[PDB]
């Protein structure tokens, strides 16, 4: 009995049962799920698929043949199960005909029991086929991901091969093409099962109804081309909507990062309107998409009705016999059977075409350019090239002594990085040989590569953690001062996803990773490129010379700092892809005196140039940015369906639309039941005159078609209205919020609310709601009609319904976990592939390909097990609801046979009992989908219920003059500034009198509250005591727009917004082009604008990447001059700016802004030694407020110490 119970457990998915039941007790996690079986692990499937692919390559290789030879037998098994289920599905109409007709097989109860058994077997076989094909598709996805990851690990990094689009193509293959191929393998048995089922259904219809059934067969067969055409139009409209949504999301992201500047300039509403224009275009495209969706729904619901109408009218007239209940309702059952394959065969064909495209892309990727197969390293007569045939490195003959520092020196473009990568084997070897006396190399690439992991996980890089070595490595690279600034320290997730670091910090972290590894050979490729003199010298003295010589490492150091050549044991001088001369410094000097003299001249010139420029500190400005970035730093609910969120979404389109949808759907399903009952009455008159019944049937069918159209239009109209209203409210609501909200909430969360939740509301919810309402109404009408035919069925409705409740309860939570789990596993795996595409040279130099292969296999196995268990929960639910439906069919059949009203009613009840089995599962599935989507609607509403700023001022706008800050007086009385309630005040008792047209310089130590004062000028920070009176008007008693739009501010990092230069200068477009040209000339920028095509309407890239940072700062100066505020705030504007551009900025401020009151937070204190009023801040307290010379003459003063 053990094999029998094992087979039953497999067939009913009983092994999921416990995992479902536990979902109420505790959330489902990866620990609750087991591991993948050996036959299901990605490694075994990868080996099978790779063996098949290599067999094909032996013989151009066929991916399709490899997939068939690897994962073909399970497809044949699932096809056998699908054919058995299709055959056992036609027992429905046959048993309906037999029962309605009323030796042994003639018995009606025998036929009812046989129909029950046939339904149970059919559903078991169908779910088995679904599970087998889904498992095979998941195995194929794992194998394909492993194959493409190995191909990635083999990829060549040359610019000819590894282009800028290669990483995007890899991401597309991992995230899209592999999933398209997996879904095609999911749906492939349909491709040869649906045609057979359709042909057999048409044959059964013909056997039932003569040639009259061929008319309905043709009409309903017309549904497949119509659905294919409608799906083509849907794809086109979806691409259009996706383009418009991408533009809208680009604009929204540009607003969100940079919202502080927009609020300071009071340009938030202009950018909101700019986003709303793109939103309106996207909404028009979405309207076309919804129109085609409603067409699809209407056709799916109306072609069957027209086919039934044509069939039965043609039978009433052409056929000489009366319509019989058995034939009529068996044919109705056959039509209902045929609807689904005809509607979904177009989907299967579309997936087949997309799979052909995906296999073409995958096969074109699997055929890509890939890398080829004392003294530690020696190159003899080496001729290397980057794949173009032209040798980049010609006649390379070098020697790298073991355990000695080797420095490669040459001008930019010599081929030093090329020499290192040719030694590592990353480029083609035309001639020569590289001898290693390969081996693992600690490689620090010229472009630093960071994993999306913590600082410690980047530095250790798959190596055992040693605290002494880790501390020594961190000290040598001077990483502790900037690690301490990180929120979590070593455990701070850095990289693309995590905290953004400066180029110098990333370079030092990669150098630390190179130093930490205990490999005898270290390759450093310009490690001082993004560092300053002090950090470079410390790394050279402690890391290269001390730490790397304690371990006796063979160090190869590509550098431009020739001053370090005195520390070199071996020197390799390059020029134009060839070595001029190699050897010790003394040997080079003796043999090649000219090269030594040239090196001396270069060292002297570099020292002379750096002597003046050493004043600027790169590391100080990196650490200040990193420190400023950190200034800001349920069981009952699990099963609670969000009915309030559902009601809010339904009423967000208006009560008329909701009423129209509900009324139209109720009327449509009433009419459908009416046509079924009319057929019942017509057949129960069984040649009489058919005119009355034909006329009534035609009228009912026409009304049903019209109501199908009405409901299809109405649900999509409601969805469009709700989406429009929700997004329109959301954008404006979040923009008006305080700056503290944007400082606290990450940009990722807000952008998710604007992209993913918006897409869910726009395109996912309307179809889910339509399907849920349709399935629920079909089930309710079926139950009502079965109970009307036989009231005793209601007795069995109490148990079965109760069962249904539990079946819908547990599933609705279990899947909710599994889906989430699936998502939590999709993000890492994809990221892994990206981390391997960029950083491939580092991985292959460290020789850590095996570790990354293992990590990829783990990630894909986790993703596959999550997806498999989600699908298994779906199969569990389908089996449960299918057995419920079989019980319903058996009960209805027995009740109808025992107590018969008439033959037509028996047939009608049997048909409805048979049909409810299809929709019971979809009621639960759509309810779960609706709950998931209402989660996103709840997120959007939560963002919509946030608190905004107080944009309405106390003062009467008539009281405020037209030119309010005309003079520029400022009076700060007992100012107490905090960034949020319950936090400590950041400014305490600041009192100052800024004379109109007086140049004020604000200075102090880091964290003293200088930027907080500039924010208090704009009321971007919470003032709770004291006041700021600007030109006689308290700014607290003022609208925020009037205050912020009449004051000019210049921040440190300049930000320009995508659009025209005229748009950047004034989005409001109040000024004239002559004024804009005058401002551009003032900012010493008119010639640059003239050089650009179009002048004032030259396109600015997002962030202003077209212009240099100095040009961006000059643009900010031009905007400030356009504003004509007479009060200009400059928050360390000259920082991160070239010295020449800094002098230009100072000249512009002195000349053009001579009249305006300039309040400058000096980046360099010496710049405000001659300022009229100097405000010195210490720890939030105004220590000194006097003239510059007055503070200078007072010895031992804070300003005097700052100046020195
Ligand atoms: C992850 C794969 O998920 C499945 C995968 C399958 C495999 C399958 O032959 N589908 C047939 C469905 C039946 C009605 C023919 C089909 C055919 C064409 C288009 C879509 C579909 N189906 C696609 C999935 C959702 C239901 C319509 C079954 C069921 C599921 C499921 O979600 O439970
Ligand atoms: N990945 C690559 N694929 C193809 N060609 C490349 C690649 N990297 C560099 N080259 C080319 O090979 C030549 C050698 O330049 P390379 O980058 O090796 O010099 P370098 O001395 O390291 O220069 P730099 O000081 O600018 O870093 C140049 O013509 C360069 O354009
Ligand atoms: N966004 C913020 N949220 C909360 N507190 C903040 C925020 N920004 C700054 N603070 C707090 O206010 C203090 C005042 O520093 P602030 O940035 O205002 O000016 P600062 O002294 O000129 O700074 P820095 O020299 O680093 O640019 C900070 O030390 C910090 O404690
Ligand atoms: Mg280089
Ligand atoms: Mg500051």
């Amino acid at each position: 009995l053990q094999p029998f119970v094992n087979l039953l457990s497999k067939a009913t998915y009983w092994w999921m049962n416990t995992l479902i039941i536990s979902a109420h007790r505790k959330p489902i996690d990866l620990k609750a799920i087991g591991k993948l079986p050996i036959a299901m692990r990605a490694v075994t499937n990868y080996v099978c698929l790779k063996e098949a692919y290599e067999e094909q390559k032996k013989k151009t290789p066929s991916i399709w043949l490899a997939m068939y030879r690897a994962f073909g037998r399970p497809i044949l098994l699932s096809s056998t199960f699908r054919y058995l289920a299709d055959l056992l599905g036609f027992a429905g109409p046959l048993c309906i005909s037999g029962i309605v007709q009323r030796e042994f097989l003639e018995n009606a109860h025998v036929l009812a029991v046989l129909l029950f058994l046939a339904l149970i077997l059919q559903r078991t076989f169908l779910q088995a086929s679904y599970y087998v094909t889904i498992e095979t598709g998941i195995n194929l996805r794992g194998a394909l991901l492993a194959m493409i990851y190995n191909k990635i690990l083999r990829l060549s990094t040359s610019n000819l091969s590894m282009g800028e689009m290669t990483l995007g193509q890899i991401n597309n293959l991992v995230a899209i093409e592999t999933n398209q191929l997996m879904w095609f393998l999911f749906l492939c048995p349909n491709l040869w099962a649906m045609p057979v089922q359709i042909i057999m259904g048409v044959i059964l219809l013909y056997n039932l109804l003569g040639s009259s059934a061929l008319v309905g067969a043709a009409v309903i067969v017309l549904l497949a081309p119509i659905q294919y055409f409608i799906a083509t139009k849907l794809a086109e409209a979806q691409k259009s909507t996706l383009d418009y949504s991408t533009e809208r999301l680009k604009k929204t992201n540009e607003i969100l990062k940079g919202i502080k500047l927009l609020k300071l300039y009071a340009w938030e509403h202009i950018f909101c309107k700019s986003v709303e224009e793109t939103r309106m275009k996207e909404l028009s495209s979405l309207k076309t998409f919804a129109l085609y969706t409603s067409l699809s729904i209407f056709m799916n619901a109306a072609i069957p009705i027209a086919a039934v109408l044509a069939t039965f009218v043609t039978h009433a007239y052409a056929s000489g016999n009366n319509l019989k209940p058995a034939e009529a309702f068996a044919s109705l059952s056959l039509f209902h059977i045929l609807v689904t394959p005809l509607f979904l065969l177009s989907t299967v064909v579309r997936f087949a075409v997309k799979a052909i495209i995906s296999v073409q892309k995958l096969n074109e990727f699997l055929l890509s350019d890939e890398i080829g197969e004392d003294v530690a390293i020696k190159v003899t007569n080496g001729y290397f090239s980057w794949g173009s045939g032209l040798a980049t490195l010609s006649n390379i003959d070098i020697r790298i002594p073991t355990g000695q520092l080797t420095m490669i020196v040459g001008q930019v473009g010599c081929g030093k990085s090329s020499l290192l990568l040719a030694i590592l084997g990353e480029m083609q070897t035309l001639e020569g040989k590289v001898y290693w006396n390969r081996y693992s190399v600690a490689y620090a690439a010229q472009k630093p590569w960071l994993l999306n992991a913590t600082v410690e996980e980047n530095i250790t890089f798959g190596s055992s953690f040693n605290r002494q070595r880790y501390k020594a490595v961190t000290d040598a690279c001077s990483l502790q001062p900037d690690i301490d600034l990180l929120p979590f320290g070593d455990q701070t997730e850095i990289g693309e996803r995590g905290i953004n670091l400066s180029g110098g910090q990333r370079q030092r972290i990669c150098v630390a990773r190179a130093l930490y590894q205990n490999t005898n050979i270290v390759f450093l490729d310009d490690p001082f490129s993004a560092l300053d003199i002090h950090l470079s010298d410390h790394l050279m003295q402690e890391g290269i010379l001390k730490f790397l010589q304690d371990d006796k490492r063979t160090v190869v150091l590509v550098t431009h700092k020739l001053q370090y050549l005195t520390h070199a044991d071996w020197i390799i001088a390059m020029k134009d892809g060839s070595v001029l001369r190699e050897g010790t410094l003394k040997d080079i000097q003796t043999k090649d005196v000219e090269l030594y003299e040239h090196w001396k001249t270069l060292m002297n010139r570099q020292d002379q140039e750096l002597e003046k420029d050493m004043e600027a500190d790169q590391t100080t400005l990196e650490r200040k940015t990193l420190r400023r970035a950190m200034y800001s730093r349920v069981m009952r609910l699990r099963t609670k369906m969000p009915w309030k969120t559902c009601w809010w979404y339904l009423t967000s389109g208006g009560f008329f639309l909701l009423f129209l949808m509900i009324f139209s759907k109720l009327l449509k399903h009433s009419v459908i039941v009416a046509i079924d009952y009319w057929l019942a009455t017509w057949t129960s008159e069984y040649k009489a005159d058919q005119t009355f019944y034909v006329a009534g049937f035609s009228i009912l069918c026409g009304a049903g078609i019209f109501l199908c159209l009405v409901t299809s239009l109405t649900v999509e109209w409601m969805g469009l209205t709700a989406a429009k209203n929700l997004h329109h409210n959301l954008l404006n609501k979040i923009i008006l919020g305080p700056i503290r909200f944007f400082d606290t909430t990450p940009l990722g969360l807000i952008l998710n609310r604007f992209s993913a939740d918006t897409n869910i509301i726009d395109q996912h919810i309307p179809p889910t709601l339509e399907s849920l309402t349709r399935s629920t109404l079909l089930c309710l009408s079926a139950i009502g009609m079965i109970s009307y035919a036989t009231p005793v069925f209601l007795i069995a409705l109490a148990p079965l319904g109760v069962a249904f409740y539990f079946i819908q309860k547990y599933f609705r939570v279990a899947s909710k976990d599994l889906q989430e789990l699936d998502d939590s596993t999709q993000l890492p795996l994809l990221c892994h592939f990206s981390e391997t595409a960029e950083g491939l040279t580092t991985i292959r130099a460290f020789r850590h390909e095996t570790r990354f292969k293992q990590r990829m296999l783990e990630l894909t196995d986790t993703n596959n097990i999550a997806y498999l268990f989600l699908s298994a929960a779906n199969r569990w639910l389908e089996v449960r609801t299918d057995y419920l439906g079989a019980c319903i069919v058996l009960t209805a059949s027995i009740a109808s046979i025992s107590g018969s009203s008439n033959s037509g009613l028996v047939g009608l009840g049997l048909l409805y009992a048979l049909t409810i089995t299809n929709y019971l599962n979809w009621v639960v599935r759509n309810l779960a989908d609706l709950e998931v989507q209402m989660g996103a609607v709840k997120k959007v509403n939560s963002f919509l219920t946030m608190e905004s700023e107080n944009y309405e001022g106390t003062m009467d706008p008539s009281q405020v003059p037209e030119h309010w800050p005309q003079e520029g007086e400022i009076k700060i009385h007992d100012l107490c500034v905090r960034y949020e309630n319950n936090l400590k005040p950041v400014l305490k008792h600041v009192k100052a009198y800024i004379k109109p047209g007086q140049k004020v310089g604000i200075c102090g130590r880091t964290g003293s509250g200088k930027s907080s004062l500039s924010l208090a000028f704009f009321r971007m920070v919470d003032i709770f005591d004291g006041k700021i009176v600007i030109d006689g008007i308290d700014i607290s008693k003022l609208p925020l727009h009037t205050l912020r739009s009449r004051l000019s501010i210049i921040l440190q990092d300049p930000i320009l917004f995508s659009g025209s230069i005229r748009f950047n200068l004034d989005p409001e477009c109040k000024c004239t082009d002559d004024r804009l040209w005058e401002a551009l000339e003032i900012a010493q920028l008119k010639n640059m604008v003239k050089s650009l095509p179009g002048g004032l309407d030259a396109t600015v890239t997002e962030g202003g990447e077209n212009f240099s940072v100095g040009q961006r700062q000059l643009f900010c100066l031009a905007r400030a001059f356009v504003r004509k505020s007479s009060i200009l705030i400059m928050d360390e504007a000259t920082a991160s700016i070239d010295m020449a551009t800094e002098n230009i900025l100072q000249k512009v401020v002195m000349t053009a802004f001579a009249d305006r009151t300039v309040v400058t937070i000096a980046h360099r204190v010496s710049s405000i030694m001659d300022a009229g009023l100097v405000l010195v801040f210490s720890e939030g307290i105004l220590v000194e407020c006097d003239t510059g010379p007055n503070l200078l003459q007072h010895k031992n003063g804070l300003f005097s110490t700052l100046v020195m």
